[PDB]
């Protein structure tokens, strides 16, 4: 099978789970320990030296947003994460870009860091999550009336919204209730509940990330 | 025609450029003052308002590595960016994310600041050339045997090599000779020297940069 070198908190890695798991295809998850890095993780990311890695006959890939477009390529047959005309492809690698930048940025900001930055980072958040509550509108998912390429990208990221609201001290719902809404309704999918851990232990992640290092 | 809103010493907008040239797609440029951007650009890209924005059949583009893959898509007959299989595509999209982000970070440092921040911009931009000397290997080309998309990705700093050279006062040809003999290569090609201002004019934009804020 095709081998995921992976890290259980890691929204980046619950992509390639996710992305894996819409398309049906089975796969042999491997959990990394970054103090011990696998052989095989430093043989097929040598570059960055981080998680997710597929591994599919032979053949590393690397980077989250990278695997996802490489699952969507490679099984091609069903459940495509992308609509057929240019244009709607390119505005669904926008949004996940903008997903991997400002929102991911933001989000470390409110988990990961305390003070002035942190105050700084849930604004940011929130700016984020209505800038994307915008994107969304009425529609059910991102991909529109179908699950695609920027709900996976975002979605990986609702297994953390428990602690963003816990040391944001906040209510994302009262921020952007489609956004909360699109998430629940993700969740009912097995493809994003069997990926995603449960957010009580992603806090309990958190808060030991914040005893250790703020 | 598309119209490209742009900046003529951005690395990024010249990626556009040469992408567009390479599928002989005639374009319409338009310079944008960022002082006073035009009311298309503040239309089309609202979220980030910057450059280069491709306008196509009334539709926006955004990021520039997201208009190459548009116009691959768009025009997709002939002079194809990537590789036919997954495996290919996915090695194209890593390499270009690797010139987005270490590449990219190393040389704003080094044509961008002064003292041990510049010092150490030009040692991670030495460790950069030389791990895609390394991915060039003795191809002609990063795409092989074509001039494809990591070609582009990269091609357009090589208008920025002698502000390089000038301001971190060293010689990349003595770091990564076949990189240099690969830029020499690629402004044989009119879709490249056409997109690529002349590296003097750079280096003078460069030069203003520093004496206006170091
Ligand atoms: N841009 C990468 C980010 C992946 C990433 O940051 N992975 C982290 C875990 S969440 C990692 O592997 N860190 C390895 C380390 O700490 O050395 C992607 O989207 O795959
Ligand atoms: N990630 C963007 C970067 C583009 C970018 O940084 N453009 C600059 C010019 S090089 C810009 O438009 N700046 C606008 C501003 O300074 O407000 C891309 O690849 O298109």
């Amino acid at each position: 099978l095709p081998i995921l070198l992976d890290y259980w908190p890691s929204m980046f890695g619950m992509r390639a789970r996710v992305a894996l798991r819409e398309k049906g295809v089975e796969f042999e998850y491997r959990e990394e320990d970054f103090s011990n890095k696998s052989p095989l993780l430093l043989q097929s990311n040598p570059i960055h030296k981080k998680i997710p890695v597929l591994v599919h006959n032979g053949k590393p890939v690397c980077e989250s947003l990278n695997v996802v477009q490489y699952v969507d390529e490679a099984w091609p047959e069903k459940n495509p994460f992308f609509p057929s005309d240019p244009y709607g492809r390119a505005q669904a690698r926008f949004w996940a870009d903008f997903v991997d930048k400002k929102f991911t940025d933001a989000q470390f900001k409110v988990w990961g860091k305390k003070g002035e930055e942190q105050e700084a980072g849930k604004k940011e958040f929130i700016e984020a999550v209505k800038i994307l509550e915008s994107e969304l509108g009425d529609k059910p998912y991102f991909g529109g009336d179908s699950f695609g390429y920027v709900d996976i990208s975002l979605i990986t990221f609702s297994s953390w919204f428990q602690a963003y609201e816990k040391f944001g001290n906040f209510s994302i719902e009262s921020e952007s209730p489609k956004l909360i809404a699109w998430a629940k309704r993700c969740m009912e999918k097995e493809s994003v509940s069997k990926s995603l851990p449960d957010s009580e232990k992603i806090v309990a992640y958190a808060a030991e990330y914040r005893k250790n290092n703020l």
